[PDB]
């Protein structure tokens, strides 16, 4: 029983990160096998940042301008390119704790851990969820560039995402491990800002999914609804429209539980129209949208409590 915000063991990760020095500049960096990869960012200073040409800047730099330590010791740079927004430095060491791993673009609405890092040295892990406007709500300070986000599969372990922006609002943009930001972002200040978000309607269902596998009933209803009509309510509610797809993905949890999706739907829209009168659903007072149909499956026993 109990049901909380659950990231994957952070070990495999640990013993990739290091450190990655370019004039004043120190950030994080992951080292996987012989290359080191890092926000390009780390060439800028403060002031380039306002507008950097990172092709300019970075034509500038020899091998020898990058410093790597992992721990106590000191990392040989003996190449570097650029991809994207991300720089590749091969050094001439492999990394002895490489796990077995791959290179992700994760979707709109799905989550991952994060591991917070510092010169280096990881310091938390938490649970994310890459929110509708490409944004994700972290908890980084200065120097924290660099972390990376990631889901464990097995003992393979999928990187998705590498920590590069803080955005007025306080909300965070960064890259895929090709150096593809997620969302408009870009690699210099500027005014950008994160867009409108929306509440991600299929992991508020999967929650609610989750309520009933752990025993609570209370906010089901004797209605039904068609997608049609759960979408006007969805507009007015600022949730993201609900599709056949998410229907169909929501199909194991609605067998587990013997619910009908757009029954479950029925249930959602009356708590949107109505409240949740003082009551909880898994301890919230809220309705909880970062919670995927797989985060629930992985969290949740598969034995329901009727």
């Amino acid at each position: 029983s109990g049901f909380r915000k659950m990231a994957f063991p952070s070990g495999k990760v640990e013993g990739c990160m290091v450190q990655v020095t370019c004039g004043t500049t120190t950030l994080n960096g992951l080292w996987l096998d012989d290359t080191v990869y890092c926000p390009r960012h780390v060439i800028c200073t403060a002031e380039d940042m306002l507008n950097p040409n990172y092709e300019d800047l970075l034509i500038r730099k020899s091998n020898h301008s990058f410093l790597v330590q992992a721990g106590n010791v000191q990392l040989r740079v003996i190449g570097h390119s650029m991809q994207n927004c991300l720089l590749r430095l091969k050094v001439d060491t492999s990394n002895p704790k490489t796990p077995k791993y791959k290179f992700v673009r994760i979707q709109p609405g799905q989550t991952f851990s994060v591991l917070a890092c510092y010169n280096g040295s990881p310091s938390g892990v938490y649970q994310c969820a890459m929110r509708p406007n490409h944004t994700i709500k972290g908890s980084f300070l200065n120097g924290s560039c660099g972390s990376v986000g990631f889901n464990i599969d097995y003992d393979c372990v999928s990187f998705c995402y590498m920590h590069h922006m803080e955005l007025p609002t306080g909300v965070h943009a960064g890259t895929d491990l090709e150096g593809k930001f997620y969302g408009p972002f870009v690699d210099r200040q500027t005014a950008q800002a994160a867009g409108t978000d929306t509440t991600i309607t299929l992991n508020v269902l999967a929650w609610l999914y989750a309520a009933v596998i752990n025993g609570d009933r209370w906010f089901l209803n004797r209605f039904t609804t068609t997608l049609n009509d759960f979408n006007l309510v969805a507009m007015k509610y600022n949730y993201e429209p609900l599709t056949q797809d998410h229907v169909d993905i929501l199909g194991p949890l609605s067998a587990q539980t013997g619910i009908a999706v757009l029954d479950m739907c029925a249930a959602l829209k009356e708590l949107l129209q109505n409240g949740m009168n003082g009551r909880t659903i898994l301890g919230s007072t809220i309705l909880e949208d970062e919670f995927t149909p797989f985060d629930v499956v992985r969290q949740c026993s598969g034995v329901t409590f009727q």
